[PDB]
């Protein structure tokens, strides 16, 4: 059965990486890039392919459906986002989706049809990656999508989202979906993307909490200037407001300690020229902890910083906060059912917490929901070096399979 | 011939400005652009219907002739840049090339040809904005450029400098050019760009000297990482480095003062996405002083400074110094003839030196040069509100125009 997982993930990984394969190293599958589409598109096909019965969202969520024999108004839901960052890996969100679909066709083949209904999922976006927003895909699977939120946004190169959508085929709907309420349960396999695994030797890790998370585009507005001419007193250098923001804040952060992390990933300086003092920079905070009380006072903090600075170097400041996630655990019930699995199993497991973002943390306050990790070699994610042991990845497909035949072909 | 000059000036500069005008503001010509093309060709076209007898020399510089009669072999040159930043100005280069041409054109219909050649020359580029080189063109008129300094270099967008250059209709030169001989003097018209001419409420810069400059680019390495599961401790982000550099940095130079000025105009971190520590980041620096060696120590001790700060924190470092200028003195003679006429004709003038870069500067140490400076309002340069009174233009037109009749209407 490993040795099956084993085989059919060297099938199917490679031909799956494929599409948004960049140049320039790695993944990237931007949502609503044609490379998306493309994914999904193949996907699907795959997934008929093997007999699934398959189907799009109104946002393309992409679904391949199992019907279940004795119950098939319960759904038992299983799969992960397909989108990447820029120069993503290509474990990150689509091997959950993979595994899922590995999983259930294996089950299928060993033991028919399900006593409920089972289902792959690929999400459209869990990344924010392209768009200033976040969760795209399972927010709208509950109706917590407010579509005025998207209607009036823009990628870094200014194409709307309306527009990537509807190049996808997809129309933006006038109001928030209907929630689904046909699912009983639903279980993310996911990799790790730290090295907690790893460094103490485990292969399977039960997550049972996600951490808390927020997200902010930060506008800097000072004054274009002549880098020559401009005496260093009369400037209004949004490249040094941003680094002392940066420097300091990072400083501070570091004080707090883990779990505390925060990131200045994506820095926009304009006109961005070597002989410009830069009168506007665009930069984004990435900042998360397992408590939610500590998260809030130190953004806020954060932003108290930010506007201090600021204000004593006469520069605009716009703050847009656009992502604002309670940390959340998972379903207590679950995780005792994956434990006793992993015990029953012999497997090398711990007990975990998330430091990344799933789908799975807008699922656990609806459906009762779980998460497997496998290792992640390194600590490695987000860079296309981003690898895991075949075996181990094999191990994650066969306890996913478990988990799935318990709840699923079991009463 | 105030009157003259400001209609003169009325009709052509809003002609000249709209190739290369930038939707998102201001201009926008770079080096070897289809708009840098454009212009010198529309240029060339309006000098020649104008009587003058144009060629384009080896790497697109644009002379606009009139011969002389008794000493055609000695040439008086004027003139200034074609190019411009990223949303620069419209007075910035562009004026003084179109400023030569006006006052060649004055002289010529109001006392006919001179006794020595005047040319006007529009220059390919020394804004050093859009490839990492600076003074392109200046430096090939005195076969001082080395072809293999750009064989291999690209834009921000990898496109070549070899392949630009020759979609404009130039061939890269296997060698180094021979230099001119024939220059007996260079009088190069600009705007002043800062703000000191204005707040003493002086018309006319007699300029005498000319800042030492470096340009840096400087590529931080670290390793790319995902923003959740990498705990602080164990993270080489290159953003946070360069902040740290930035923002040290630049504090250095504020405790040098004046006229020391230190620019991080150009930041591009890797892969510049949200959730995503930044592995890679590439940055400039400008820096500039009127004396050698305090430009020298100073930068020198910027790079010991990002050295150690990159050692520590385990980031590889690459540097490199791409423009290393002295500082250089107009000519005596000819800064004294300047000034002689400023008394006589009664202008409200001060004698002071420029904190940018110009042609003249690479001029200068070859053949006899000096600057006339006009006032910028509000110091402001390299920024789409970069302006100046028209009766301030329309005077330092006829100062040149002055000038040159004396350089060449008379022996
Ligand atoms: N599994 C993920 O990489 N998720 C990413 N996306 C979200 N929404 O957290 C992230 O940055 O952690
Ligand atoms: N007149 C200019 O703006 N020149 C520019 N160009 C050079 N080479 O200095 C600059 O940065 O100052
Ligand atoms: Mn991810
Ligand atoms: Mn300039």
């Amino acid at each position: 059965m490993i040795t099956h997982f084993r085989q059919a993930i060297e099938e199917t990984l490679p031909w799956l990486s494929s599409f948004g394969a960049d140049p320039a190293g790695g993944m990237t599958r931007l949502l609503y890039s044609p490379e998306w589409l493309e994914t999904q598109q193949q996907f699907k096909k795959r997934m008929a392919a093997s007999g699934l019965e398959t189907r799009f969202d109104e946002v393309g969520n992409l679904y391949g459906r199992l019907n279940g024999t004795e119950y098939p108004q319960e759904v038992v839901l299983s799969g992960s986002h397909i989108d990447t960052v820029v120069n993503g890996g290509n474990l990150d969100g689509q091997f959950g989706a993979l595994a899922a679909w590995l999983a259930i066709d294996w089950l299928k083949t060993q033991y028919g049809a399900p006593l409920r209904t089972v289902e792959v999922v690929a999400m459209a976006e869990a990344e924010g990656s392209r768009f200033p927003y976040v969760f795209w895909g399972s927010k709208n699977i509950f109706g917590l999508a407010n579509p005025d939120d998207v209607r009036n946004i823009c990628d870094a190169k200014g194409n709307s989202f309306v527009d990537a959508m509807k190049a996808c085929g997809f129309t933006l709907p006038n109001a928030p979906l209907t929630p689904r309420q046909d699912i009983k349960a639903f279980v993310e396999l996911h990799i790790e993307q730290g090295c907690v695994l790893e460094s103490n030797g485990q292969s399977i890790g039960v997550v049972n909490a996600i951490v808390g998370q927020r997200r902010y585009t930060v506008t800097l507005n000072g004054e274009s200037n002549h880098a020559g001419t401009t005496p260093m007193g009369y400037r209004r250098d949004t490249v040094y407001a941003f680094s002392r923001i940066c420097h300091q804040s990072v400083e501070k952060a570091k004080r707090m300690g883990d779990p505390l992390v925060l990131t200045f990933g994506k820095v926009e300086p304009r006109p961005n020229t070597v002989n410009v003092v830069p009168g506007k920079t665009t930069f984004t905070i990435d900042c998360r902890h397992t408590d939610a009380a500590v998260l809030r006072d130190f953004t806020q903090q954060l932003e108290n910083d930010m506007r201090a600075i600021c204000d004593e170097m006469d520069i605009g400041i716009d703050i847009d906060l656009w992502m604002d996630e309670e940390p959340v655990p998972m379903n207590k019930e679950l995780v005792a059912t994956l434990t006793e699995l992993c015990e029953r199993e012999k497997l090398n497991y711990r007990v975990m917490h998330s430091g990344a973002g799933h789908d799975a943390q807008i699922f656990a306050p609806r459906v009762p929901t779980c998460m497997i990790f496998i290792p992640s070699i390194n600590g490695i994610s987000h860079n296309p070096a981003e690898r895991t042991n075949i075996t181990d990845l094999a191990e994650g497909v066969k306890t996913l399979a478990l988990m799935l035949y318990q709840l699923a072909w079991q009463k």
